[PDB]
């Protein structure tokens, strides 16, 4: 066990009792080191290891479709942790407070976390520590190499962030040691009804079309930690010798689909790229998809963390603040509302087809998703309407939203986080920009738009 996967929050003297994992980015049993590190910690005490989550206030801010897919693969998880004799308990509210009282009724030893450089978790973490007295200790359980490691700043290309995480993969790549269970068992309600009230809190703001029939198709994507692992094998077995070619069109599902799993910590990453450095397939296959997997995950890690504005116009480079500066006062061709992209209700037909991809399948064509947000600059009234408008239509309804993925991506959409200075245009500047002509040369638009009527 790497001691650099491990950082401590708060230092403070140890109790006799459990030691408690808050869980809350990776919600998974096996491949965790937060939960493996927690373990550890709990066998050199001679105390057993708990797992608390927290069913936060701010769900309503997001969908069924997110609620459901987190809390079945909770469900699923319960069981595998309890076959470990390890219990999970989920507290429901705010986490400053319900995590300070768990950790006093239950007498907590030491309190672990996984690492997650989002803004609300760093809202959690603050209001924990001053609250609690015991060591609080936070583990990089989501990237291979951890984020404070790989880089000590912001990494302004991937081209500079890549040689720093390939050399020190050698070190980190490694294999997960397995998961040892409590020697004994030791000494706040059913998910189901949890389940039940929050869907019911969740169901005036669904979304339907005109026949009151709801868009999401829950059939796509099949939550657990389970289902996660067989769509990884399948990808690697079916889907991976294509990846290098057709990874760009959105008429072909030649993507893994881990997003919904990687998002959640449903699957690790690590686990994922050690199959798939064993797996003999095209090396132009395996080139692309261990560096978006690796490189361009990963940095999305680095620049919500090393970014405290990583959601506003201040993050963006230099050359591209100035560029949307000198033509803020464009007259925009088209200019949209927040509902009329909801609906998807543009001039743009490729563009309403890839919003009705995201509200029915909650999950976006990798391609598309430059496309759909970068419209969104060209469609809105300034550069920071535009960066909530995308903001809000990919964190309520992607399945992966409210990611580091999502912010460092619509950033390098809109702001050219991670990108170079292309052509001056009007409007967008020396942005990248994405024409409904180039995509016609790229793939078949007529079937990705026949597809998502
Ligand atoms: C405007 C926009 C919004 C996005 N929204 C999200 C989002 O809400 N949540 C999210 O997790 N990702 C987001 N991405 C990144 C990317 O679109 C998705 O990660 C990708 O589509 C996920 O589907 P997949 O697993 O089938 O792709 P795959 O090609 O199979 O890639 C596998 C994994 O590599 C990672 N990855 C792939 N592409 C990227 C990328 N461009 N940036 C960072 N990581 C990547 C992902 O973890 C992905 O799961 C967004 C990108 C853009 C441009």
């Amino acid at each position: 066990m790497n001691p650099k996967r491990i950082r401590a929050l708060k230092s403070g003297k140890q109790g006799d009792g459990p030691v408690v994992y808050w869980m809350s980015r990776d919600q998974r049993a096996e491949d965790n080191w937060a939960l493996l590190f927690s373990r550890a910690i709990a066998k050199e005490a001679n105390v057993p290891v708990v797992v608390v989550f927290c069913l936060t206030d701010e769900f309503l801010e997001a969908g069924i479709r997110q609620y459901e897919f987190m809390l079945k693969g909770l469900q699923e998880l319960e069981v595998s942790l309890s076959r470990k004799k390890i219990p999970s308990f989920f507290l429901r509210g705010d986490p400053g407070e319900k995590i300070s009282r768990f950790v006093k009724d239950y007498n907590a030893g030491t309190l672990v976390t996984d690492f997650s450089p989002l803004r609300i978790k760093n809202q959690w973490i603050e209001k924990v520590i001053s609250g609690i007295s015991i060591p609080f200790f936070e583990v990089d359980a989501h990237n291979v190499v951890p984020c404070w490691e790989a880089s000590q700043k912001h990494e302004y290309a991937a081209h500079t962030f890549r040689p720093k995480l390939y050399a020190l993969l050698p070190e980190f790549l490694e294999e997960f040691p397995e998961l040892e269970p409590n020697s004994v068992t030791p000494e706040v309600e059913t998910l189901s009804d949890v389940l039940e009230t929050g869907v019911k809190a969740l169901l005036p703001e669904r979304a339907l079309l005109k026949n009151k029939d709801p868009l999401f198709e829950p059939w796509h994507f099949e939550p657990g930690e389970k289902a996660a692992k067989k769509v990884m094998e399948s990808f690697i077995a079916d889907r991976l010798d294509s990846y290098g070619a057709l990874r760009n069109d959105p008429t072909k599902n030649m993507l893994s689909n881990l997003s919904p799993y990687l998002h959640f910590g449903q699957i690790s990453s690590q686990r994922v790229v050690l199959e798939v450095e064993k797996a003999e397939s095209n090396p132009g296959s395996k080139k692309a998809f261990l560096d978006e997997i690796l490189i361009w995950k990963e940095i999305s890690d680095n620049f919500c963390y090393y970014n405290p504005g990583y959601d506003g116009f201040e993050s963006f480079p230099s050359w591209a603040k100035e560029s949307l500066n000198a033509h803020r006062n464009d007259v925009r061709s088209h200019i949209y509302t927040l509902e009329e992209f909801e609906a998807g209700k543009t001039h743009d037909p490729l563009w309403n087809a890839s919003q009705m991809e995201l509200l029915s399948t909650g999950k976006m064509h990798g391609y598309t998703r430059m496309y759909w947000a970068k419209k969104i600059l060209e469609w809105s009234e300034s550069p920071e309407k535009a960066l909530e408008i995308a903001i809000c239509l990919n964190d309520r309804y992607e399945l992966d939203g409210r990611d580091p993925n999502g912010y460092a991506g619509i950033a390098w959409s809109i702001g050219g986080v991670h990108d170079r200075a292309w052509g001056e245009r009007e409007v967008t500047g020396k942005i990248r920009y994405m024409s409904y002509e180039g995509c016609k040369r790229k793939f078949d638009v007529k079937l990705y738009i026949e597809k998502y009527s």
